[PDB]
């Protein structure tokens, strides 16, 4: 029979446990050992809109999810599901008598309002999320019955389970109907009352203020909003919190196989902290019993990381990144700069600033020898990997360079020795980034320096995270920094070789509002980015697998060609750390936002060998 976490027998109002979970639960399989219930995770998050904190220690909950190798998926939410034979329609057999977290009935009522009525409503997304088209085209979602929903599109779409499996692709059960259907105007005639007491002005406000969406810092602001979650929010994220609770779901849908109803664990408490220095201080502390997220793509950290572990009562655990590149130089297509935009769509001009960089030197210093020179190819240990398209240009060549940037005209120089443009001033490019991401800031002062060499200025602007963003929409930036992915997957996020994601293919993102609304908006692309985005969505639509792997390597060689985007170093290990009283965490696990690590290792299974 069926048990339950002791805090559960606590609750007077309760069903009994078998009434709880669903006919069939899902059961997982823990990672080393069937775990005892009780204790509180501790971890950490920063507090401006680092929701996605939670959603990386708590995982999505999706209608699929990765296996621990990250090479397939399974079903999760849904017991089953079928692919036709021409892979346009998939079938997701839902779990009889699961529930959401206040009791009601989870059925595919649920996941055809999230798809028909909030997804696909373009008040609410005037563009759809590409994860749920083929070609900008969106599928027929219909229930069949009470637990059974249909997905019918209207190509072959192979990659739509591994979709669902990513955090970008978990709005199917995002979206309690009871409980949202009060805030959407197909459902409520009154629901201009709940505007004043929401503070918003308009529908598809007061729906991200109360349901929320994937990324939204609302998500964890209430305790009123129904999930599906292992554990729920108790103490809300805020503006200005300093720290975060959620306690188990008593309604979750999932036992280990000895039958007990998960999470083991009963608490995640977050402590929300501005600075990176002092997570770094609690983490060798030993203050958290996870920290997977903030302290390991800076590989200065590591060695505190390690020399603390028997102070802190933790093991470190190195991780390998999904990222082909831990500090990418995205160099804007449309930067509004025009005589540097003149410059920007030169080939030639982009391999100069390549050959004027030192990828030697940053990695000694910025990354301590501990990662590699690269561009933004996939790795070998990828199928995906392209020689060109990860090696080109690496090595130092200042003399090439130089040569090269005189023969496209920039022979006139200024009092301070900068190249000037044939028809203007120094040429100056101003780099956008993050400033609490400091090797990444490093990374930039060193190619600062490096640069002068060829008589070109770069100019770092670093910011919090808003700006940062802002700036990047409003298509103000000449170069952007932050990672390239695809080292791992290229077919997941493969923005940096095609313009498809609208905040981050920042080669320009006009050219991906061009590609999101059918050419409507945006700016129009070149012909080589046309070619490759006629090429991503014969990819998406290929009916076998063989054809979109060639199709899919071309969209890459034509990238290798254009060389759009420069790399500095591929990532140095990720280093994570975890309690040595906290058992099941995978630590051979990769790391990655597509995987929404640590999540991907199950923390409903994570569980304390002793307290303390
Ligand atoms: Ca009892
Ligand atoms: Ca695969
Ligand atoms: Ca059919
Ligand atoms: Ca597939
Ligand atoms: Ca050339
Ligand atoms: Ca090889």
């Amino acid at each position: 029979a069926f048990t339950q976490a002791p805090m559960l027998e606590q609750n007077k109002q309760l069903p009994p446990v078998d009434q709880r979970l669903p006919e069939k639960p899902l059961v997982i399989k823990p990672i080393a050992s069937n775990g005892v219930y009780g204790g509180t995770l501790r971890t950490v998050m920063r507090g401006n809109a680092d929701g996605n904190g939670i959603l990386r220690t708590i995982g999505p909950q999706g209608l699929t999810h990765w296996t621990q190798d990250i090479q397939t998926v399974e079903p999760y939410v849904a017991e089953s599901y079928t692919v036709s034979p021409d892979a346009m329609e998939y079938t997701f057999k839902l779990r009889k008598g699961m529930k959401w977290s206040d009791g009601t009935p989870f059925t595919a009522d649920d996941i055809v309002f999230a798809m028909n009525d909030v997804v696909l409503n373009k008040e609410m997304f005037p563009q759809t999320p590409s994860a749920y088209l083929v070609g900008g085209k969106a599928p027929k979602v219909s229930k069949v019955d009470d637990y059974t929903v249909k997905f019918e599109f209207p190509a072959a779409n192979l990659s739509f389970p591994e979709t669902l499996a990513t955090p970008l692709g978990q709005h199917p059960t995002l979206y309690q109907k009871k409980y949202c259907s009060q805030f959407h105007p197909a459902y409520n005639k009154n629901v201009q009352a709940e505007f004043t007491k929401a503070n918003v002005k308009d529908w598809p406000s007061l729906m991200r203020a109360k349901c929320s969406d994937i990324e939204l810092p609302s998500r964890w602001s209430s305790t009123e909003r129904p999930s599906i979650d292992p554990w729920l929010i108790k103490e809300p994220y805020g503006g200005a919190v300093t720290r975060v609770v959620m306690e188990r779901n008593p309604f979750y849908w999932q036992v280990d196989p000895t039958g007990k109803q998960l999470p083991y664990v009963d608490r995640i408490q977050y402590a929300v902290v501005s600075d990176l220095q002092a997570i770094i201080l609690a983490a060798t502390n030993g203050q958290y019993d996870i920290e997977a997220r903030l302290l390991g793509s800076d590989v200065t950290s590591r060695p505190l990381m390690l020399k603390n572990q028997q102070k802190g009562g933790y093991k470190v655990f190195g991780q390998t990144s999904a990222n082909a590149n831990a500090a990418g130089l995205w160099l804007n297509q449309t930067t509004k700069n025009e005589k540097l935009r003149k410059y920007m769509t030169q080939h030639d001009f982009r391999q100069a600033l390549s050959l004027a960089m030192d990828r030697d030197e940053i990695n000694k210093v910025a990354w301590l020898g501990q990662a590699a020179p690269w561009q933004s190819g996939p790795f070998k240990e990828s199928k995906w990997y392209n020689e060109k398209l990860a090696t080109q240009y690496l090595k130092l060549d200042l003399a090439q360079a130089n040569q090269i940037l005189d023969r496209l005209g920039l022979t006139k120089r200024d009092s301070d020795g900068y190249r000037t443009y044939p028809d203007g001033g120094r040429v100056s490019l101003d780099a956008i980034v993050m400033i609490d991401r400091q090797a990444m800031v490093q990374t930039l002062e060193l190619i600062r320096r490096q640069w002068q060499k060829a008589g070109v200025e770069l100019v770092i602007k670093g910011s919090e995270r808003s700006l940062f963003y802002n700036r990047a929409t409003a298509n103000d930036y000449d170069i952007s920094i932050d990672v390239f992915p695809g080292g791992l997957d290229a077919t997941l996020n493969p923005r940096a070789y095609v313009a498809v994601h609208p905040l981050e293919s920042r080669m320009s993102l006009e050219w991906a509002k061009w590609y999101l609304s059918g050419g409507k908006q945006g700016i129009e692309p070149n012909e080589s980015m046309k070619k490759r985005m006629a090429l991503y969505d014969q990819f998406v639509a290929a009916k076998t697998q063989s054809q979109a792997l060639s199709l899919f390597k071309q969209i890459l060689q034509i990238s290798a060609d254009e060389f759009e985007v420069i790399g500095t170093v591929r990532p140095a290990v990720i280093s994570s750390l975890h309690s040595l009283k906290l058992q099941n965490v995978n630590e051979k696990m990769p790391f990655g936002w597509p995987y929404a690590t640590p999540s991907l290792s199950l923390p409903q299974q994570w569980y304390f060998s002793k307290l303390e």
